[PDB]
């Protein structure tokens, strides 16, 4: 009962208190998810059925004979609605003896893990066990724009910006994605290329880029999961993704305790499952540094 | 067991969303059951 | 069908509000004879 | 894993864990202020 | 979440 | 319009038929709660 700094003479008695959460490092959630189509599905599959054309009109006369007119041709894509799971391990001496509910941590950061891990499948995902990103759609450029292809504009310069008129390499590739879809759009880069766009600055020293992080008026996903600015990369990515890119999921997270296959160990096997491609391909340009 | 799988369609048919800044939100809009609307303007005025 | 007919009509109703003729569409605005401001009659558009 | 239907899915990372300990010291003043003027000073000092 | 004999894991 | 017509799946899905006639309707069934179950029988008869 001496002082409580040297531990024999009274030293043992001094009990730290542990957090109440046990918490963490912190990793981004712009996951891409917060602006895209979201669909509960329970099949094996989300078909989603888009109009490729539209109709023809008449502006018909008094007396003119009306004739047949075109009707929009239909075009079905299929969501795979691929599944996603983890399986840690955990030890039964641990989980009677680590007061925090390690059920729940595990079903909050498993949950965390497969937010983050969608969100790479969901820009630059191929199509094996996956949903297909929608920079991996075969893009085409614009002005020769199919149907079957993204959209993109060029920079100028192969591996920066332009080197004369930077900056105008965005804003055509704004006003190059149509007067409806611009109304609710947003930019989606990742923050390596964020940042050399907010350090372009004009003749005389000041940056001419004046929660949403928006720019131009319109709102930016800083993801983590884009390409940097390369040689031909596709860096920055801009649409309306509430009309162009669908999600296919379920809206839970199977947790399944297995005690019996790995004996001392607990080996919690959790899923969930999640698909999705573009489904509006009009609704999506991006930014290439080619030429 | 691969027939059994029944892909679910969407709910509604989606299409491409094309414009629809029309100016009709902007201009007077009246409705009309006749062949034809004969405004009534001043293109005058008096003196004081 | 009576969605898609409904857009198609208030997108193809725009073009003629703007740059249509007379003959069995809405003459829009762009062909109104135009005058250069500052010599603006009534029966014309200014322009500068 | 974005695992398949025939994955037989095998161990998965576990995340690891630090413990960071915060010492909480302490930190004690002692001003000594008169009995004279705690009694006569109206000005509550034991609140000031 | 790994076991309660290494400190770390 | 062909992709949007969705063929109905049979409610209930069938298989082969099968006969069931098993010799459970002639032989004689006896519940047994144990691992083996004997019977015990006369070979011979008496005598007079």
């Amino acid at each position: 009962a001496l002082n409580s700094a040297v531990a024999a003479e009274g030293g043992y008695l001094v009990d730290p208190q542990t957090s109440e959460t046990i918490r963490g490092v912190l990793r981004s959630t712009a996951s891409l998810r917060q602006i895209a189509s979201v669909v509960n599905v329970e099949a094996t599959s989300f078909d989603v059925l888009v109009d490729k054309t539209d109709m023809g009109s008449g502006w018909a006369s008094e007396t003119a004979a009306l004739s047949e007119t075109a009707t929009p041709q239909i075009d079905r894509i299929t969501i795979p609605l691929h599944e996603l799971a983890a399986m840690p391990k955990a030890s039964q001496r641990l989980l009677d003896d680590s007061a925090f509910d390690i059920e729940t941590w595990l079903a909050n950061r498993i949950a965390d893990k497969f937010a983050r891990a969608e969100a790479a499948a969901f820009i630059s995902g191929d199509g094996v066990d996956k949903p297909t990103g929608f920079l991996t759609k075969t893009k085409v450029a614009n002005g020769a724009w199919a149907w079957g292809s993204l959209g993109y504009v060029a920079t100028g310069a192969a591996g920066d910006f332009a080197a004369v008129n930077a900056s105008d390499a965005v804003v055509d590739l704004v006003y190059a994605l149509g007067a409806e879809y611009r109304a609710n759009a947003s930019f989606v880069m990742n923050s390596k290329t964020a940042g050399a766009v907010r350090k372009m600055k004009d003749a005389d020293g000041r940056f001419l880029w004046a929660e949403p992080a928006r720019l131009m008026g319109y709102p930016v996903l800083i993801a983590e999961d884009m390409p940097d600015i390369a040689a031909n990369a596709y860096a920055i990515a801009f649409g309306d993704f509430g009309n162009g890119y669908t999600i296919a999921e379920r809206p839970d997270l199977r947790v399944l305790r297995d005690p019996f296959s790995a004996k001392p160990h607990v080996l919690f096997y959790a899923s969930k499952r999640v698909g999705g491609d573009v489904s509006d391909f009009a609704a999506i340009k991006l930014l290439k540094f080619a030429a």
